[PDB]
């Protein structure tokens, strides 16, 4: 008789349901925690799965450790388990593939194996709007990137350079952080100054003078609100009945409206030229199946590209200034190059002259190596993936995580990886370099191999299309900083650690530098 025993199963369940509320609430915690521990131990005998990082708290997983310092988490995991390992993150299973073969396994994954929009849609769509980037099929994204890249040409960069330089000189003249006509030395926070310079220069060149002029009004409040909405909290809390979210949503509606007003006002007056990205998106924003982007999708794609280039470029800027601020030898070297290429300052900065400043371009290159703005890129795995040369299978529903920024800081690929050395790039000062065969996913010919250990702009179909614009912008910025100012740290200060819980790996604030004018009596002309 085990019928007697199955009777006691029923009896035992009734006694459980009659336990005090003190013991049942403690059991609604103990039973998940123990089953979590038993499951992991049985999962560790699966030979068709990467090793899984142990963790106590269910659902949360390695969240805290990974979120606070992810490169140190990866290196500990890499020493324990090798280059392929999985870890649980706020409900998901993330399979990291570290190193250049992980660049290949993720960035070059078949379109049917992995989805970037499935990983990112809740991150970006609430900020940018609907129908663009990750709120549309991949084929739509590929052509959207063709549209934007069609405004990012050599000829456009030759007109952006004097526009960007004008904004920098105006910032030095008019901003309270400088006032170079009035002050010859001062202290700035680079996390204050660089996001401002970045949007001022990005607005003026990409969006035009009307949109730039709007940031001198109360309208700048809306960019701030929108900017605050650009956060990784959206991964788990995209829309909450909270106040930050309404200012964010209001700002998205208000900013896309301004852009549409200009779009419809320029099409009504047929004022459609070749000035800015707006004119280009107006002239060239029809998919190859003949559907035209709407005015609203055009404005949402403007917010996406402006927001993305905003955070990457302003963090990089801030990092270039923070590193140079303890390197007066590099400032000095960079300044000699300015004097040589620009005839002691008697030549006007041009896009062409920027391409003859290899040390300045190497400084950007070296900063992006040490401070890759994106420490982790995700795809959601759609179909079961076999990891080559292993017995590993990554089942559907997993995420794959690739981290070229980790590889940038490994000694085995960059000698003395943790030293800032622009001369590691002597005779290799180009933003990036397709080391062979190319391929086109819809937005131009890019590198087919993505095995490079330096991948600041990723690779494959989801590869950045902003790299030439960002060099142009940073190039002009830094060329004017160098020529105008020396700068250094307050006493006993140094490079800050990155913020990895943020949207980009920007420096922990406040990060102050002291500036002094090279020519205290030089004045900046124009009215204010
Ligand atoms: C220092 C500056 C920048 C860096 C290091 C950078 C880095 C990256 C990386 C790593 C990716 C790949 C993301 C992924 O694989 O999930 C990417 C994609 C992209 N970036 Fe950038 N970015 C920068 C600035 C910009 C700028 C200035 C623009 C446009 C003006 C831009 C537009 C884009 C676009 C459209 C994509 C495509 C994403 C996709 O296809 O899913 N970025 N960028
Ligand atoms: O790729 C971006 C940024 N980007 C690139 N180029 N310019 N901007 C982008 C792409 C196309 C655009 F049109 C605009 C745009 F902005 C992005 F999609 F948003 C993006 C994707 C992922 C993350 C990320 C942040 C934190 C993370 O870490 C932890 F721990 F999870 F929080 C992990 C991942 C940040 N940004």
């Amino acid at each position: 008789i085990v019928g007697e025993a199955l009777e006691y199963v029923n009896i035992g369940l009734s006694h459980f349901l009659a336990l005090p509320l003190a013991q049942r609430i403690s059991l609604i915690i103990i039973i998940p925690f123990i089953y979590n521990i038993v499951w992991q131990l049985l999962y560790s005998l699966r030979k068709d799965r990467p090793p899984l990082v142990f963790y106590w708290i269910p659902w949360v997983g390695s969240a805290v450790v990974y979120g606070m310092k992810p490169y140190e988490f990866f290196e500990e995991c890499q020493k324990k388990y090798g280059d392929i390992f999985s870890f649980v993150l706020l409900g998901r299973v993330m399979t990291v593939y570290l190193g250049p073969k992980g660049h290949e396994f993720v960035f070059n994954a078949k379109l049917a194996d992995v989805s970037a929009e499935a990983a990112y849609a809740h991150l970006t769509t609430p900020v940018f709007g609907k129908g663009v980037i990750y709120d549309c099929p991949n084929s739509r994204l590929m052509e959207q990137k063709k549209f934007v890249k069609g405004a990012l040409t050599k000829e456009a960069f030759k007109s952006y350079v004097p526009l960007i330089a004008e904004e920098v000189y105006k910032y030095f003249r008019d901003s309270k952080n400088f006032r170079l006509n009035e002050r010859t030395t001062g202290t700035i926070d680079v996390m204050v100054t660089q996001p401002e310079m970045t949007i001022f220069t990005a607005s003026r060149s990409l969006l035009g003078k009307e949109m730039r002029a709007k940031l001198d009004t109360d309208f700048a409040y809306l960019y701030s609100d929108l900017d605050k909405g650009f956060t990784p909290i959206n991964f788990v809390f995209p829309n909450l009945p909270l106040e930050h979210y309404r200012k964010r949503d209001h700002a998205q509606k208000a900013i896309s409206g301004t852009y549409m007003s200009l779009i419809k006002e320029r099409r009504k007056n047929n004022d459609i030229q070749d000035r800015d990205l707006i004119d280009s998106l107006m002239k060239n924003s029809t998919y190859k199946d003949g559907v035209k982007m709407t005015d609203q999708e055009i404005a949402n794609l403007l917010i996406g590209v402006l927001m993305g280039g905003q955070h990457t470029s302003a963090a990089t800027s801030a990092w270039i200034l923070l590193h140079l601020a303890e390197r007066p030898d590099v400032q000095q070297e960079l300044y000699e190059e300015q004097m040589r290429v620009l005839d002691g300052g008697k030549k006007e900065l041009t896009y062409d002259l920027l391409q003859e400043m290899p040390l300045l371009n190497q400084t950007i290159k070296e900063t992006l190596r040490m401070h890759h703005p994106l420490h982790s890129l995700f795809r959601k795995v759609m179909k079961d993936m076999h990891v080559p040369n292993t017995s590993y299978v990554i089942p559907a529903g997993y995420h794959v995580l690739v981290s070229p920024g980790y590889t940038h800081l490994r000694d085995e690929y960059f000698p003395n990886a943790h030293q800032f050395n622009i001369h590691r790039w002597n005779n290799d000062s180009a933003s990036s370099y397709s080391v062979g065969e190319e391929v086109d996913y819809g937005f131009g010919a890019i590198s087919k191999g993505v095995s490079s250990p330096y991948l600041p702009f990723g690779g494959g179909r989801h590869r950045c299309i902003g790299e030439h614009f960002a060099y142009c912008q940073l190039g002009v910025l830094m060329s004017i900083f160098i020529r105008t100012l020396k700068w250094h740290y307050p006493e006993g200060k140094t490079v800050p650690p990155p913020d990895f819980t943020s949207m980009v790996t920007l420096p922990t604030g406040p990060a102050k530098i002291i500036w002094e004018k090279r020519n205290p009596e030089q004045k900046i002309g124009g009215r204010h």
